[PDB]
């Protein structure tokens, strides 16, 4: 795919299809995250319904179409406000400890003769942290791992990324049945004056739309120190915060997003009329020569490395700092038990959005 984005970021970097629009350089894509006065992410019509969620004139619609994701300020900003300070860096280090035994933990149940690295370590890692943040049990490791995977593109549905259905279902019930069983940044939302509707939606939010976005940036850092053998350099020269953030720009787990237009806008020499709607490429964005010098060489201590594998502006991914975390304690703990790594199998995530692994089958020599 990345054949394709050279070769629109040279010819055509803005680009109409006749359906919808699309970016493709680095700065093109930079302006359209971060000037959220033309640019939108008010898809789903949260705010233009946001009175009558409130009020109660209406009784029912599907949570996740109202949380922070799709706002536009003020609302984003009064909806984040409320759990910025538990992803923060400076909050989130207390856990440090916790992350670093469950991956220990969870490196003994791998078999090195032949196991699934995506299975036994890139899933469950995920799952596990935030249901401690959250304070929400995992009753069924089956489950979590299903309601997990509800998140993807929808064709047709902007702005939403949850599969609905039974399973859908079965999420919000589980929700409402530990609402008041929750740590402190679900007893500020249920405390909050929001409708109902948005409470499961804020909860679900965070419960599941980071699982499987980290279980592939931890995959795809595996796949990409293996495939360029660059273990022990890595290692040796203690690169793992480098060479984690290379593995996001390089092999972003979340490929493209989208925005509205709010009025006509000029974007490069193109005029996108008001209403349109705009795609983003941020894995393309992350490859833009005219900032990354060669970029599409893997260079594993890169710097400076801006790239926009987490977004940019006032929706910058309030997972952040917890996501690099998780991965750089599970590569580095991985990278001490074992020496040798061999691929035998890979299977991809085989949807558009998404960018990774459903399964990784390895065969390790530990120490
Ligand atoms: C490698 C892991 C991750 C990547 C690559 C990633 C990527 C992104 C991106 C690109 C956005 C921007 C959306 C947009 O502007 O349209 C975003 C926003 C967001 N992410 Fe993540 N994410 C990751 C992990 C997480 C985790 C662990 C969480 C939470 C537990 C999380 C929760 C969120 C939330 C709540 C937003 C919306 C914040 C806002 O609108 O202000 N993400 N993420
Ligand atoms: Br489709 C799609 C699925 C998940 C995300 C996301 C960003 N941060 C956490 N999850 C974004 C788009």
């Amino acid at each position: 795919m990345y054949d394709w984005f050279s070769e629109m970021r040279k010819k055509d970097p803005v680009y109409y299809d006749g359906n919808i629009w699309q970016v493709f350089s680095y700065r093109y894509t930079k302006e359209v995250l971060n000037n959220f006065s033309k640019f939108s992410s008010d898809l789903t019509g949260y705010h233009e319904r946001l009175e009558d969620l409130r009020n109660g004139k209406i009784r029912f619609d599907i949570p996740t179409r109202y949380t922070m994701l799709t706002s536009d300020p003020p609302l984003h900003d009064e909806l984040r406000s409320m759990s910025a300070d538990i992803f923060s860096p400076q909050k989130l280090q207390t856990l440090e400890t916790f992350i670093r035994e469950t991956t220990r933990s969870l490196l003994d149940s791998i078999d090195p003769r032949e196991d699934d690295i995506v299975k036994k370590l890139a899933v469950p890692l995920p799952i596990i942290v935030i249901s401690k943040i959250l304070g929400l049990p995992i009753e069924d490791k089956e489950k979590f791992k299903e309601w997990s995977d509800l998140v993807a593109f929808r064709l047709g549905k902007p702005g939403e990324i949850f599969e609905l259905g039974k399973k859908y279902l079965e999420l919000i019930g589980y929700v409402k049945d530990h609402l008041n069983s929750g740590t402190e940044v679900v007893s500020r939302v249920v405390n909050s004056n929001l409708s109902d509707i948005e409470k499961l939606g804020y909860i679900i939010l965070l419960l599941i739309a980071g699982n499987e976005t980290t279980t592939n940036l931890i995959s795809n850092s595996v796949i990409d120190f293996t495939r360029f053998n660059l273990w022990q350099r890595i290692r040796e020269e203690n690169l793992y915060l480098k060479a984690i953030e290379e593995a996001l720009r390089y092999s972003p787990p979340v490929m493209r997003t989208v925005r509205k237009t709010k009025e006509r806008v000029k974007l490069g020499d193109q005029t996108i009329e008001e209403g349109e709607y705009v795609r983003v490429w941020i894995a393309s964005a992350n490859r833009d020569e005219e900032v990354f010098h060669d970029g599409e060489k893997f260079i594993p201590d890169r710097n400076p490395n801006p790239h926009l594998s987490f977004g940019s502006g006032i929706h910058l991914c309030l997972g952040a700092p917890l996501a690099r975390l998780e991965a750089r304690i599970a590569i580095e703990e991985f990278s001490k038990r074992f020496r040798h790594i061999e691929i035998l199998d890979t299977e991809k995530v085989p949807n558009e959005v998404l960018n990774g692994y459903k399964r990784l089958v390895v065969r390790l020599k530990s120490n």
